[PDB]
């Protein structure tokens, strides 16, 4: 229908302020990850690792050492690299957080709803937003300042050949949509309010805050991509896709960290590389 209706107005008020808390809520966007990823920006080129030579030029701009080098040189370089990979989804959390607070309602849903909505979402969310940071060839690591080829990725020691391919399979499917941070504001929040999570107390207010989201949603996508019709449906299966894909993900690196015995970080040990930096 598309009216110039009250209503509307207000679902136009709400991407506005769901964008706001995008670019605060998130340092790096997509915006300023194109802008690297093809040499727009002023700043300087990010740092490329490619094989292991690069990898090793790479250590020595972290100020960080790790004192503890194991034998296994292909357990050395597979698990240290995880580790980043994981400090830094920890961090993603404290952002993702950041922004499910400024969604309208959600800070007034039960306190574990809110804790399950965040548990089973998280993963979907940084699903979404690392497609962002990646192309053809790698991903933009370490806000930016870095880029991990993806050839160099699945060189990696066997079990650690392929926790990215996936990501990366998703990321080429999930680019050709085109969205820019305007369309991930709205999306990310529509992800956070699923009313269907496992362990939701009263679902009725969450569907009610996801359908506003999604109309919200479809009103953007209509407006921002003139060219592209059924984009709504588009992203709605692209949603349903990262159900069935995170579960994969989760169930695979719980082999891992059963199986190589040091991967369960130290619960205290984290919070003093956290507070330190
Ligand atoms: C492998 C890898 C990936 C795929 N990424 C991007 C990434 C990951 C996870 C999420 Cl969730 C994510 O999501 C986006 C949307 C976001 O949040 O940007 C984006 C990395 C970022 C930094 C480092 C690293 O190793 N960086 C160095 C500088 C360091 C960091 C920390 C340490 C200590 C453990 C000692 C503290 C030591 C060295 C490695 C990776
Ligand atoms: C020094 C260091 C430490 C202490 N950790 C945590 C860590 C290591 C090893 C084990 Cl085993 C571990 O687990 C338990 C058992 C433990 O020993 O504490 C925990 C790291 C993780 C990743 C990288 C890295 O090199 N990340 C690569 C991807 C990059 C990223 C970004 C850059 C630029 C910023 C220059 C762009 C350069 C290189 C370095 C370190």
């Amino acid at each position: 229908k598309m009216q110039l209706n009250p209503e509307s107005a207000d679902l136009r008020a709400l991407a506005k302020h769901l964008y706001d808390s995008y670019i605060k809520s998130f340092p790096l966007t997509k915006a300023k990850a194109r802008a690297i990823l093809t040499g727009k920006t002023t700043d300087k080129s990010p740092f490329v690792i490619y094989d292991m030579n690069s990898l090793m030029m790479g250590e020595d701009k972290i100020k960080f050492k790790h004192i503890t080098p194991l034998q296994e040189q292909s357990k050395e370089v597979a698990i240290r690299i995880f580790q980043g990979c994981q400090f830094r989804s920890v961090e993603a959390v404290q952002e993702i957080t950041e922004y499910a607070k400024s969604i309208p309602g959600f800070v007034n849903l039960d306190l574990n709803d809110q804790v399950t909505l965040l548990k089973y979402g998280v993963h979907e969310i940084i699903y979404t937003m690392l497609a962002s940071l990646m192309n053809k060839d790698g991903v933009l690591i370490s806000e930016g300042q870095g880029f991990m080829t993806r050839e160099f990725l699945k060189s990696l020691r066997k079990p650690f050949g392929d926790f990215m391919e996936p990501k990366f399979e998703f990321a080429v499917k999930f680019n050709a949509l085109e969205l820019d941070d305007s369309d991930l504001a709205i999306f990310i929040a529509v992800i956070i309010l699923s009313g269907d999570r496992p362990g939701l107390l009263n679902v009725k207010p969450i569907e009610d805050i996801q359908d506003n989201l999604l109309q919200a949603l479809e009103l953007q996508l209509k407006l921002n991509h003139p060219e592209s019709s059924q984009l709504f449906a588009k992203l709605l299966q692209k949603m349903t896709d990262l159900r069935q894909i995170v579960t994969e993900h989760v169930q695979l690196l719980q082999v891992i960290k059963k199986t190589e015995t040091d991967m369960s970080l130290h619960p205290l040990l984290q919070e003093i590389y956290k507070d330190l930096y």
